[PDB]
């Protein structure tokens, strides 16, 4: 009566499988792979997919179809970020994969995305009352309104932690100036999803590495951190201490820092702080499962 399913997200740097099945109630990963190959490389400038990133690609796909069809999983859904959508040979390129891999890709948009992760935290936290889940990402953030496994409306807004740390931050660590620019702005944008909520679920690498530093879990673990708490008070305390500090002393002190997101992480630590603000909550409860766990959910 088991049943496996399988999701393949083809983002813009990586590709991620994620085989999982259901005995009778319960749902569990079996495995997780994941590898980059930057297909997103140049898109915006040359309005193109490098051939080569493609090749690469393609590759990755079939070494995991390889594993899909293994565990014989009767059910699979692939998709990817709209982001390639700005190249011509996008459409040539879903075809590939198509015959060359025998596989469906279906393009989504950040608020699909948003749909997805949300679903993901109906299942593994099973919230109850209206839910906001802010899913703070590198590109943007969403905000996805809903009860149980209903979503009511998804917000998507601009505010990129690369953009958003460009743009008020130009020092590291930043001004105090900077960082008041940054809260006004933020104020301003965010006061535009304000709505009644009784839960604030949390998604994101930057809300999960925010756990594993509150609850000093250094090898990751996903159950060491997934489901737990966080008061305006303990994100406001790191919040602090990285302010006062250059990402690098980021990066070298706190292990549980991806280098990639030292510096950036500022700004997105800011985000949620100044989302429980304008919501009015204390705390809001973290979640490791998104997207990629979502669309897996579905069904
Ligand atoms: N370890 C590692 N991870 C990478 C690297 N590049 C991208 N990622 C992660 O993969 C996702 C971003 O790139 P993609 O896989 O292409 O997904 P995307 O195009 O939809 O953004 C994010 O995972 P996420 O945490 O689920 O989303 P996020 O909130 O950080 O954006 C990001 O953190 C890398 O070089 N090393």
């Amino acid at each position: 009566p088991i049943m496996r399913v399988a999701s393949i997200d083809i983002g813009s740097n990586s590709v991620r499988l994620t085989i999982a099945q259901i005995k009778d109630g319960k749902l569990s990963i079996i495995l997780e792979r994941g590898r980059i190959t930057s297909l997103g490389t140049k898109v915006k400038e040359t309005g193109r997919l490098q051939e080569d990133r493609i090749e690469e690609t393609i590759q990755v796909l079939k070494e995991y179809k390889k594993l899909i069809d293994e565990f014989k999983v009767e059910r699979v859904k692939a998709v990817a970020t709209e982001a390639i959508r700005r190249a011509k040979n996008a459409e040539e390129f879903l075809e590939r994969v198509k015959r060359e891999v025998g596989l469906v890709v279906e393009v989504i948009t950040p608020e699909q995305e948003g749909r997805y992760a949300y679903l993901a935290v109906a299942y593994s936290l099973k919230p109850e009352g209206e839910v906001c889940v802010v899913d703070q990402g590198g590109g943007s953030t969403e905000y996805v309104f809903g009860k149980g496994y209903k979503v009511r409306e998804v917000i998507s807004l601009p505010i990129g932690i690369v953009n958003l740390t460009e743009t008020f931050f130009k020092q590291d660590p930043p001004t105090e100036e900077e960082v008041k620019r940054f809260f006004e702005f933020l104020e301003k944008e965010l006061s535009k999803v304000k709505k009644p909520v009784d839960t604030i679920v949390g998604l994101g690498g930057t809300i999960t590495t925010l756990a594993a530093l509150e609850y000093n879990v250094y090898p990751y673990d996903p159950q060491k951190v997934h489901g737990k708490v966080l008061t305006y008070g303990q994100i406001k305390k790191w919040f602090d201490t990285f302010k006062e500090i250059p990402s690098e002393e980021r990066s070298k002190r706190f292990r549980q820092v991806e280098d990639r997101r030292a510096k950036v992480i500022l700004a997105g630590i800011g985000i949620f702080l100044k989302t429980l603000e304008i919501f009015e909550k204390d705390c809001l409860i973290v979640s490791d499962w998104g997207l990629r766990e979502g669309v897996l959910v579905s069904e």
